[PDB]
């Protein structure tokens, strides 16, 4: 509703930007501020035009140069910014699954918050890039009910449109209420089938009906009736169906509120949402947490890494 912080620049001159960036890198050292002052003030599409212009104006490769000159978390953010939107998601999913470990939080976040149409583009691109099925990789990297949720989301087969079947909304709400009072454990299949199959309008109506019949929010019941990564995935679906901006505020809060910082999450959220809904994220952050997002980033990061994240945030003093 308020939208993003990062917008398409006016007066955009790709060749001039190419020259600014080369000047920033050429010779010993780097002018990191100059890099920020260009890249954080162009949108992702414009940054692709810079890449093209850099080859033809400078006779070099921009990403290669950035990678050579920069390091650490600042390099990660800048290279992130330079990556086409779909490919960035693809590469984040790959990173989350590569090796014996898994970044489960990353999988949840992307697969719960992207639309089916976005998931299909991601899935296609992952297949083309790696010659691997996204669904098959997810299936390998996760287990049990958590796997069922993530495989379903990755398959991108949720009902679409906004058709409202009042009788089915009622039935679903009742079914979820009963699934929670089954004698020998929650019926987790009912939860995951409703939450993974139904269209958004329908689910928003189920959530309201569930509260009407149970006097409890569906999130409260999820928290008391499920556990583990499976719980976390179901909560992510619900939160994303209600208000994805709020979900991402929560993701940012959790990435910073502890001792230390979940940089991978902070970076991905800030890069991936700066053009979509960062102003809404900021608003919801302030409501939930009574502090500005800006102040959290300022307090938990430093250096050029801080600088660029604060430009992505927008604001604020
Ligand atoms: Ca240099
Ligand atoms: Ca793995
Ligand atoms: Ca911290």
């Amino acid at each position: 509703t308020k939208g993003g912080t990062v917008k398409a620049a006016s007066g955009f001159n790709a060749m001039e930007d190419a020259q600014t960036l080369r000047k920033a890198m050429k010779g010993l050292g780097t002018d990191e501020d100059a890099i920020i002052s260009v890249l954080a003030y162009r949108n992702t599409a414009q940054r692709q035009e810079i890449r093209t212009a850099y080859k033809s104006t400078i006779g070099r490769d921009l990403i290669d140069d950035l990678k050579s000159e920069l390091s650490g978390n600042f390099e990660q953010v800048i290279v992130g910014m330079m990556t086409p939107t779909v490919l960035y998601d693809v590469q984040e999913l790959r990173r989350a699954m590569k090796g014996a470990g898994t970044d489960e939080g990353c999988l949840i976040e992307i697969l719960a918050s992207r639309t089916p149409e976005e998931i299909r583009r991601i899935s296609q691109t992952y297949q083309q890039q790696y010659g691997r099925s996204l669904e098959d990789d997810i299936r390998s990297d996760t287990s049990f009910m958590f796997q069922r949720v993530l495989v379903s989301l990755s398959a991108g087969g949720r009902d679409e449109g906004n058709y409202l079947d009042d009788a089915l909304v009622r039935q679903d709400a009742q079914d979820l209420y009963e699934a929670g009072e089954k004698k020998w454990g929650t019926d987790e299949v009912k939860f995951l089938t409703v939450l993974c199959s139904r269209n958004r309008n329908h689910l928003l109506h189920v959530f309201d009906e569930y509260k009407r019949i149970s006097q409890k929010d569906i999130e409260q019941s999820i928290k008391s009736e499920t556990s583990g990564s499976f719980e976390d995935a179901l909560l992510a679906i619900v939160k994303c169906m209600r208000n994805k901006s709020a979900y991402f505020a929560e993701k940012l809060y959790k990435s910073m509120k502890g001792l230390g910082t979940d940089d991978n999450t902070l970076i991905r959220v800030m890069v991936s949402r700066a053009e979509i809904d960062m102003l809404d994220i900021r608003a919801h952050f302030k409501r939930l947490y009574g502090k500005s997002l800006y102040s959290f980033i300022k307090g938990d990061t430093s250096g050029d890494y801080r600088k660029v994240l604060l430009v992505l945030c927008g604001g604020d003093d």
